[PDB]
């Protein structure tokens, strides 16, 4: 190996990089520590990382990356009084001493709301300080989201300080400003939603369930290449994942780095579609790489039958190798299905296998498979069906009351859950059609189910904190490629007894009047909740009613006089026809 795995990886990254990282890291393990400590950590650590660079023969960096941070970390934080239990774990030493950090990550902390100060003053700051700004702000969202992508947040840090430094030195400064950093905020949060997810599924279901999520991934993205390439890749890009996922920020930068360097020097014998983006600097390198479309299909693919279901030993090629046999199967229809969702590959794969774990090594071995495709025909049927009804249910409701529709839909399903989670999550389920319904029926199924999935995983990590429904933990915690078939078939909760009549659910303020679209339409949306929770065996019709009034009122008297004298009156007359229904 390379003796101070430190100097290795400040080499490799550069100095720039090398301190970005660290701060990512340091912000990831403190989501409470201020910006100046972390400032004043990241820097000794890379004057460490000077030194030692300058020679190798240091006594004190011949430890590794993990606890020479955490020596420069949890001496800061050995105070339990500001970060409640927090420094206990510092007491203890590598490996578990990682996990201190690591199972303390808050992914819903707290902390105090962004102001968002105006353009000018924002820039001329800017202008008066560059380094410090893009450090706080690597700072700020490294805090908020402690499972972001460290070198996608360095590409996100580098384009925000190209946007700044290229479009408020102009004639007008909002006009630039607000559209572009607003498009760059909605890319960051979906990025971070993406790594959350790979990050979860790592960590809970093990490293071969993410092994075949980007076995099938990569096919459906590059049909051309053969499965040894397809292995290698995902060999890496797994290793990467982990890496990040495990706080081991540097070498998974460093990682990912390399396999772009790998993929772009062998486009030829990966994909035809990569021809275009390691022309970009490394960081565009990299997310061009991570995001690049499917290459174009393949002709005379065989059917997969001759091989998988006729061929009379293919329960034998299973019991030699289960792993590579499976994954060859995978990556085989992937290659032939791109329109097919990721997870939806993973559970015709493991149908397949449970097929052939339960009866080929039983009594004649040929007479299930044969017919084993014809068991995915349902599989497959279904998720189309259900997104189809979305879409056309969608369609000439819009995005408004599309939210409201999925937002009663499962508060009826598990009502137990908390009311700002399950109203983010159908925020963010009224955004899958709102996204992709747009695409035609060959690649709405990509994005429908792969993001359903991602916000459901969401769902399931929000809820995991505080587990108050039996139903939600039960089928989050089953399998991670069943998520969205669980809260699909979910029935009404006829157990849950409703909730306590609350008049203050119900009842409206002057704020809601001024308030911007987006926060009035989530407290209708929360009050929608409550009402659904208070009344859950009502029936659709009569909550797309009763919402009708609440707006009809909120619109009708937030633009008139003595606010107080409409806000009494309408509450007590809508609560009184809520009562009788
Ligand atoms: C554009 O990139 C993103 C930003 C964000 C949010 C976010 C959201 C915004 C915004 C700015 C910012 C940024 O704050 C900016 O960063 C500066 C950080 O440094 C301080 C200062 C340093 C020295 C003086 S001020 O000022 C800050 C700016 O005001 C602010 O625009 C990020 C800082 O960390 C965050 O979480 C923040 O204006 C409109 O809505 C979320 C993203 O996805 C989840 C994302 O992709």
């Amino acid at each position: 190996a390379h003796k101070s795995e430190v100097a290795h990886r400040f080499k490799d990254l550069g100095e720039e990089n090398f301190k970005a990282l660290v701060l990512i890291a340091f912000a990831q393990y403190l989501q409470q520590c201020p910006f100046e400590d972390h400032v004043k950590l990241v820097n000794e650590v890379t004057e460490f990382a000077k030194t030692c660079v300058a020679d190798e023969s240091a006594e004190n960096c011949d430890k590794s990356l993990h606890t020479l941070f955490g020596d420069k970390l949890c001496t800061v934080a050995t105070l339990r009084e500001t970060y409640g239990e927090m420094a206990d774990c510092c007491a203890k030493q590598e490996p578990e001493r990682n996990e201190c950090f690591l199972q303390h990550k808050d992914d819903n902390p707290n902390l105090p709301r962004l102001v968002r100060p105006e353009v000018d003053v924002m820039c001329t700051a800017f202008h008066d300080n560059e380094e410090t700004f893009l450090k706080k702000y690597l700072y700020e969202i490294a805090r908020r989201h402690p499972y972001f992508y460290a070198p996608e947040l360095l590409f996100f840090a580098k384009r925000y300080k190209a946007a700044f430094t290229e479009c408020c030195q102009a004639a007008d400064k909002a006009a630039c400003l607000l559209p572009k950093l607003d498009e760059l905020r909605d890319e960051g949060k979906a990025s971070s939603a993406k790594q959350r997810l790979k990050c979860a599924s790592l960590q809970k279901f093990g490293e071969r369930a993410f092994k075949a999520w980007a076995v099938a991934r990569l096919s459906q993205r590059f049909p051309k290449a053969e499965f040894a390439e397809v292995s290698k890749l995902v060999t890496d890009l797994t290793k990467v994942h982990t890496e990040c996922c495990h706080g081991d920020l540097l070498e998974c930068a460093d990682d990912r780095a390399d396999l772009a360097k790998y993929i772009c020097e062998n486009q030829d014998s990966i994909s035809s579609k990569l021809k275009e983006c390691c022309e970009k600097p490394l960081l565009e390198k990299s997310h061009c790489i991570a995001e690049v479309e499917n290459d174009e299909m393949p002709a005379d693919l065989p059917s997969l039958a001759a091989d998988f279901v006729e061929s009379k030993d293919v329960c034998k090629n299973y019991a030699e190798a289960k792993d590579v046999f499976l994954g060859m199967f995978l990556y085989e229809y992937a290659r032939r299905h791109p329109d097919y969702s990721v997870v939806l590959l993973l559970r015709l794969a493991k149908t397949y296998e449970t097929t052939l774990e339960k009866c080929c090594a039983a009594a004649d071995p040929h007479e299930c498979y044969a017919k084993v495709f014809d068991e995915f025909k349902p599989l497959v049927e279904e998720p189309q069906n259900l997104i189809k009804q979305n879409c056309e249910l969608f369609e000439q409701l819009g995005e408004y009351k599309f939210q409201n529709a999925l937002l009663v839909r499962y508060t009826k399903k598990v009502p137990q859950v908390s009311t700002p989670t399950l109203v983010e999550v159908s925020r963010n389920l009224g955004k899958v059609g709102s996204k992709c319904c747009k695409h035609p029926e060959a690649k709405r199924m990509p994005c429908a189910e792969d993001y359903l999935s991602v916000v459901l995983n969401q769902l399931c990590v929000l809820h995991e904190k505080t587990p108050v429904s039996d139903r939600v933990t039960k089928c989050c915690t089953e399998s991670l490629v069943n998520r969205r078939p669980c809260f699909s078939a979910l029935e009404v909760d006829e157990t849950y007894v409703p909730k306590e009549f609350n008049a203050e659910t119900f009842t409206f303020h002057a704020d809601i009047c001024t308030l911007s679209e987006k926060e009035r339409q989530i407290k209708k949306q929360t009050a929608l909740v409550e009402l659904v929770k208070h009344k859950p065996k009502a029936t659709k019709e009569q909550l797309k009613a009763v919402m009708d009034d609440f707006a009809a009122f909120v619109e009708k008297c937030c633009k008139a006089d003595d606010k107080e004298t409409c806000f009494a009156e309408e509450g007590k007359k809508l609560v009184a026809a809520s009562q009788a229904a």
